[PDB]
């Protein structure tokens, strides 16, 4: 039970600093996320936009390589899970709270403005679009890092962590050296990041959603729904033990909430238009694929950088910043798969679980725009739902619900998260201290909050930006794990059983 | 050997009692037409446009898989035709009467009007949205349906009926229960309207050529009634004249007269023009592909939903109503080929006769609209194809031939259907008995006419919109012989 | 190995008569290459556009398939080359000149005027249609080109010939007939203007430099003359010594003058916006690529055919007149190489250099006209490198650099196809006689200088309609190469490999 502490200090450190500077100095956090911001984004965009495509071509031809027959684990090895067990799992890997909150927003926004290249009023292209960011190149992100994880710890019997998977690349002296450390210190700062985010997307959206109950205010934002979801909930299940019995009911209550929700919209809203965006967004989704891989800052006659900032490079930095903890947890529940039914698994269930959530929550705020009545109000991200949700009867209620939905996210992503972070500070320890796990919950939501509360009135500007720039480092950890991935594929097993 | 009348009466009292009594009350059908495809289309039209694109990919990876390799018949089995042979029998089936009525309207309504996110004069659209809808969609709906039933009834030794390719899903005592036997009754009804379809089509254009050749007036309803009673008669003569030559001399003078009329627009057409569209049709079509894939009744804006009812819905609906016949069809002529090398045959074939053929009537078509010269007329899609050869030297001549290759097109679509529809009534008997043979040749032959009658000035909107309904519960059907398929693929005997 | 005299005077004559043509009678040679380049591009440019991706397509599946496992040479055979150093070689048979005439002229042409289909300032289309003349198709015929005589002169021991490559088509006694013949002198002739474009191409770009640097007042016909003469000398003299240490000289002059010019304009050019159209022209690649396989002239409705004579149909001619060339240097640097790492290296490493190279010099080219500068000038296609550069400081003294690159490499691209000309006149000897070596190099200056010299101020368009002419009757055997290739690999697999 020994504690990285040379690997806890230099992540613990940085996330207090950024703490501390959010609050005292608004100002000046504000203007540094922003100077940094337009650094990156100008200088480094094409690194995102050209690698978040590489990523998706590399774990294609590696699950149609000789290395898809390949076992995570010993040969013959029954998966420690069924396949359709297997398939529910991946679904506590998904982004509940970045799927509620850009549901209605993303899809609605590129269809009321348009994307560069394209005119506004394209239900193909907004369709599209949103299916960029959030069917293939985020999984093929996780599933580079949950690919290298998995065969390090299983078919290797490496520790779990990030630097195991670069022991082909620098050895063991580098993966205990200095080295090593930073992949591990740079994957814990990712996660802290990476899940700060979608921890202050689903605030803001909570209290966009109690404006029935009460009008809002930085303080509801800042204390209420930061304190409660954070500590009556992620420390007590977290402290109580580390399977508290509430994460494993809330999981439960995720999917049914969340089902729920997406049937009520689907049935109560217009069933058959929604029908009608599931081909409708696949075969724009494939036409455009390349179309929107290729958009950079020079696109649109160079007015694209702007937009790219805002949409593109956020997410392709978000799901950077996610790959820590979602590979990881990935590679958990993949103990016995094929490499080739695990990237198939990963890739597609995904995709088709966001091309549906996209088409009845797209679909149905698309619809409303086209005849007429608009959900778009005065323009906010945080209460397009919430607007979609009153506009179809028994509203009132389902908004409700998916304020409790926004909450069992919380805890549930904070938790999930937190237990990650607690591995790759224990040396890849599967089972963490309660109180190791607690205290990355706590640090992680104070940074969610420290985010809204410097941003102020730009609160989601100030989200993005800041994980853009935090999720820059690791963008180069995930390039050299597709070169330490190969070498590990290519040494051990060929030479195992057939070649020698 | 025995009739399945349990197969038989069920279907023929919905084709007698129920639609050829549309003859009876024109009004009543008319109207019951139209509100049955608005629910159709507007309720079922993503099932269409989703699982047509869903067969193109199921059809890929089943070749692309290890199943490829597996022999359509007896191990180690050398194919019963030759592979020149074989390819040349795949020109048998097809449409014939499709690819005559939309060779040069299709692609020149396309050009003049434009489809749905794309404006007007974009001759790479036209001729991509034409191979959308003839070349690898439809293929693969046939190639599904046909190696169904070639892997049942050659390596496995069931009997050749849709319901016994089911037997992985629901077991040999559903086969023959009530399961099979609604699997088989849709299976006939839907090649019955499939192929009314097609005689409807092939009786208009056949009317329209006559007035075109000055031989009649403005056909009337009258006209075609004689013109689909004097076919349907040469038919009878050649099935209950017994084992006769006449098909077969019919069916090479189908291939003899469609490249005879292939060959003089492209020589006395555009050829330059014409040749520059080979490229252009397969480029644009595969550029296009997946933009036409994903186009939904809630595309342009909430308005390609009336374009897609009037044409890809149709043909989506017109090709699954034609699977058990083409499926039936293939499956005979690939005994002891590879699972591989069938469908890329099936697929590849038609597709390069489609893309040439669209070529030569859509790109001359066209070349006249470009030029300043015009074959639109009245924009009837019945006269296009003799307004195309009239506006050619020598056009009078190739204008009659036409008429003579649609006359062909009726005897050998009516023949070669109402032979599997006999099979299907017979327990799957091959040589199956000539006076049923004839019976369902007749009926088919009469529902087309009872749409075209019913429909008067609208007679095109007639076929199609009953088309679209009697194709839409063998959309189910085809959906579950993907998973049908895939199970006794799985379950072979090299591994289980 | 004796001359084949009965090759080089067919070959020899058609060369000789050009020149005498083109010099004495400028006139009419002009009328008659604008006439027959509009009997080519009319009735054949489909075929040009319907093989040019049908080679693609073929050189694809040929690597995916059973054959990308055959190794070219006797079994269990390894490379002389490493990986690395194979790979530094396929630098060597790349246009150099081609790429330097075209790598700000085109992507800029593209944006300030479009395609057909396509509207002006289109930075995606303007980029992935640059793309589309030089990184696939030109690489799939030259590795087919490359692979069927690699496969015949190595595992089955023929002639380093390409009737050597037909005998499973026309037999033994066949590449012996006239057919066999026939296939080398269209061979040779295809490789003589396909290089005398490339040497027009330089001598036309020198020139420009030369008034763009002030050294003369300008480029007189004469002018033209004294480029062609001492370049054509100064590659006498390398082969006639019989030193090679001045060819190797050069060549690597070639990569380090071509990579310090590359990177003087990526560093102070805009290294941000270079950097963005490396995704960006990739990805607008491939989404347009089929959009521009299926480009006629019946696209645009009906108006995109003097664009593509002018463009596309000119590259597809052209790579198709250096497929002998390119195709015997790939095959002796890819000796033991299997079939699957033959097709990936030269599809590959050539698609990358190009997408650098375009997106260094078309992007910086293009970020001027964004901004509100204009290299474009006078319009003129040799002087758009030489106005790149001057509008970058340092950009004089790099103007000089310039023009000594494109020396260099006129100097051995003579000599590398003259090697492969002199080889495929001598019944593919491996080093045949230099003094034919030298004359099959003055040869190919003779049509080169004599192509400018007719075209007058037209100069350029001469030299596209002439190599679309001499392309032609060799489209064929790059299409006939494919049923030949399919034919002798399928005996391997019989053979098992
Ligand atoms: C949740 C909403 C719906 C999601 C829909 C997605 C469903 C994905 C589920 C995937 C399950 C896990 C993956 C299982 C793959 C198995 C890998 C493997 O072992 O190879 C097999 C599978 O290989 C394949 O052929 C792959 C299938 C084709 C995949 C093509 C997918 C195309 C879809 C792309 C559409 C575009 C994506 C858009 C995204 C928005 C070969 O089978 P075999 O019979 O040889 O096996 C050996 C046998 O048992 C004897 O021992
Ligand atoms: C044919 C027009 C229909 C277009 C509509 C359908 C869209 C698909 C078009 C592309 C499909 C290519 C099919 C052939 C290649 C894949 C099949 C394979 O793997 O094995 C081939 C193995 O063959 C090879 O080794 C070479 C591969 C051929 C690669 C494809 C050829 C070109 C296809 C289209 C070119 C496009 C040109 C216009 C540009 C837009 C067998 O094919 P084949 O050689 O029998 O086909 C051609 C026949 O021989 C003609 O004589
Ligand atoms: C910035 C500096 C300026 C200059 C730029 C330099 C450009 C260099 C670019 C380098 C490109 C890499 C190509 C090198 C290939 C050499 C090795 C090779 O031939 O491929 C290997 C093999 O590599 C692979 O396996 C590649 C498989 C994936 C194919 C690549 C897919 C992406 C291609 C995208 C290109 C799209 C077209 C864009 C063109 C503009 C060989 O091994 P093998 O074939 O025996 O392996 C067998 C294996 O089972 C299957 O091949
Ligand atoms: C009007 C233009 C004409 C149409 C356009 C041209 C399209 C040509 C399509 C022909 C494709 C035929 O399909 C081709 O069949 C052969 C055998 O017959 C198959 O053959 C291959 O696979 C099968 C099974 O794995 C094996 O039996 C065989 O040994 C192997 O070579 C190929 O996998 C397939 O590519």
């Amino acid at each position: 039970a020994s504690l990285n502490w040379s690997v806890i200090v230099p992540a613990l450190v940085i996330v207090l600093a950024t703490v501390v500077w959010g609050i005292g100095f608004k100002d000046s956090f504000t203007n540094f996320a922003s100077s940094a911001l337009s650094a990156v984004v100008d200088n480094l965009g094409w690194a995102f936009i050209l690698f978040g495509t590489v990523f998706v071509f590399f774990i294609v031809v590696i699950a149609a390589s000789k290395f898809g027959t390949i076992r995570l684990g010993r040969i013959d090895e029954a998966p420690e899970f069924r396949t359709v067990s297997w398939i529910s799992m991946m679904f506590a890997a998904g982004e509940g709270i970045g799927l509620m909150f850009y549901g209605t927003t993303e899809p609605l926004t590129f269809y009321r403005n348009g994307v560069p290249g394209h005119d506004e009023h394209n239900v193909g292209v907004a369709m599209s679009t949103t299916m960029f960011h959030w069917t293939l190149h985020p999984w093929a992100i996780y599933a580079i890092v949950g690919l290298a994880i998995a065969y390090s710890t299983f078919r290797v019997g490496r520790k779990q962590l990030l630097s195991s998977a670069f022991v082909p690349l620098i050895g063991e002296k580098g993966a205990e050296g200095w080295l090593g450390k930073l992949i591990d210190i740079l994957a814990i700062i990712a996660t802290v990041f990476g899940t700060a985010c979608s921890l202050g997307l689903g605030a803001l959206q909570i209290g966009a959603g109690l404006s029935a109950a009460n009008i809002i205010e930085d303080p509801s934002d800042w204390t209420i729904v930061g304190i409660v979801s954070v500590l009556t909930l992620a420390f007590i299940f977290s402290a109580i033990s580390g399977v508290g019995k509430g994460i494993q009911y809330l999981s439960n209550a995720n999917m049914v909430l969340a089902a729920l929700l997406a049937i009520f919209v689907f049935v109560v809203g217009p069933t058959v238009s929604i029908l009608n965006l599931l081909p409708g967004s696949i075969g724009n989704y494939l036409s455009n694929f390349f179309q929107m891989a290729g958009r950079t800052a020079m696109s649109a006659d160079g007015t694209a950088g702007e937009w790219l900032g805002s949409w593109t490079i956020f997410y392709w930095a978000w799901w950077i910043s996610w790959s820590p903890f979602v590979g990881m947890f990935l590679a958990r529940i993949s103990r016995g798969r094929s490499i080739r039914e695990f990237i198939l698994g990963v890739l597609l269930v995904p995709a088709g679980v966001s091309t549906v959530w996209f088409s009845i929550f797209g679909g149905t705020a698309i619809v409303f725009e086209q005849n007429g009545e608009s959900i778009w109000g005065d323009g906010a991200a945080e209460e397009q739902l919430f607007g979609l949700l009153h506009a179809l009867p028994g509203g009132q209620i389902m908004g409700i619900i998916a304020m409790i939905l926004l909450g069992t996210f919380f805890i549930t992503s904070a938790d999930s998260a937190s237990t990650v972070m607690g591995t790759m500070s224990q040396h890849g320890q599967l089972e963490a201290n309660k109180w190791v796990t607690a205290a990355w919950g706590v640090a992680t939501a104070a940074i969610g909050l420290t985010l809204l509360l410097s941003g102020g009135d730009n609160a989601l500007s100030n989200l993005q930006n800041v994980t853009i720039v935090a999720a820059t480092p690791f963008l180069f950890v995930v390039i050299g794990l597709m070169f330490a991935l190969v070498k590990d594929l290519s040494n051990d097993v060929i030479y195992l059983e057939y070649r020698e």
